[PDB]
């Protein structure tokens, strides 16, 4: 509809895949080369389906902060025959708040879904399904079941992936440039 949805659509069209684990289907953001991210509760194993293709997992790392607290981001390296467009220059360097964000989802259940979620708070600590979690972003949209992995963007920035909600609010794990230095 406008420049927020334009930037969101540009990321979805080139930098997402449908990830299937034994825990269900997730939006999965490709970041560079064969490296992608998914919520840690997807429980990535040795084999994953990527757009319904059986794919060996070369590495999978559940991120935690230096306090040894869950970040709810798993960085996955895929045995895929094709690289992602490198979008690391769209990642923020620091924890921050944002205006006018879009949550974008692409699954079997929710194809080509874009949600204007409005203002994003640097919320920090969240007890997420019983697990203490840091670097949480919050938006006042009633997200449901089927949004996990969904990409949170502003114009110019990819800021997080959707990991949960309480029925009134949705919560995203921050993406930071420092997660993907090589």
């Amino acid at each position: 509809m406008g420049p927020g949805f334009d930037f969101a659509q540009a990321i979805m069209k080139k930098n997402t895949v449908i990830a299937r684990t034994e825990k269900g289907e997730f939006t999965m953001l490709g970041v560079y080369d064969r490296v992608a991210v998914i919520p840690t509760h997807a429980s990535v194993g040795e084999i994953i389906y990527i757009n319904d293709v059986e794919t060996r997992v070369l590495d999978a790392c559940a991120l935690r902060d230096l306090t040894d607290t869950n970040l709810e981001i798993t960085i996955v390296k895929l045995d895929r025959n094709q690289k992602f467009r490198d979008i690391r220059h769209f990642l923020p360097r620091c924890e921050d708040d944002y205006n006018d964000a879009v949550l974008s989802v692409h699954t079997s259940k929710f194809p080509n879904m874009y949600i204007p979620v409005g203002q994003v708070t640097n919320y920090g600590f969240l007890n997420l399904g019983g697990t203490p979690t840091h670097r949480i972003l919050m938006y006042n949209f009633p997200t449901r079941a089927g949004q996990c992995g969904g990409v949170v963007t502003t114009t110019g920035k990819v800021i997080g992936i959707h990991v949960g909600g309480n029925g009134a609010q949705g919560f995203a794990a921050m993406l930071l440039h420092s997660y993907f230095t090589d």
